[PDB]
């Protein structure tokens, strides 16, 4: 029916121990993110400001109303804090393999990016992405995905060799 493109506001949700709930951020404090289950969702809400060929990408760290190809690094803005989700560089509770995911104040280098990856043979890559396919996120920096899991039953959201999926829901009207 309708597909992702840069300018688009989404929130980015996943099945949490059955529940459903989306990747959100404050802005202040440690800025880690975190999960809320589901006007009263503001913090979940992220903009894909840039999609870029990984070419392109390595290009600019040595767009538009551009629709989401699979293969695309792509730069989420964290709208309420003007910020990027990226992947941090302090290593995260309770798995020394993962790294912290959380807000970065700028959007340099390599650990805001995130590759899109189908998360089923349905589609492949180099296709158009479709709100409401379920993604694999990949830090172009650590390599890792995206991903969600418990500890001391907490849902918690690191970058790790586990994979999530993510389903990409637009934001408004
Ligand atoms: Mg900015």
């Amino acid at each position: 029916v309708s597909f992702l493109r840069t300018e688009d506001m989404v929130c980015l949700s996943c099945t949490a121990t059955g529940e459903r709930v989306c990747l959100a951020a404050e802005g202040f404090g440690n800025r880690h993110c975190f999960l809320e289950n589901i006007p009263d969702l503001s913090q979940c809400v992220f903009v894909i400001e840039q999609a870029l060929s990984v070419r392109a990408l390595q290009e600019l760290v040595t767009s538009g109303h551009r629709t989401l190809l699979y293969g695309n690094a792509i730069l989420l803005r964290h709208q309420n804090s003007d910020m990027y989700l990226a992947c941090l560089s302090t290593s995260s509770s309770n798995d020394k393999l993962a790294f912290d995911v959380g807000l970065q104040q700028h959007s340099q280098g390599e650990a805001c990016w995130w590759t899109v990856h189908p998360a089923s043979k349905q589609r492949s890559e180099g296709e158009k992405v479709r709100v409401g396919d379920d993604l694999i996120l990949v830090s172009v920096a650590t390599e890792r995905y995206l991903h969600t899991t418990k500890e001391n039953d907490l849902s918690v959201v690191n970058a790790s060799f586990h994979v999530t999926h993510w389903s990409v829901q637009p934001y408004g009207t």
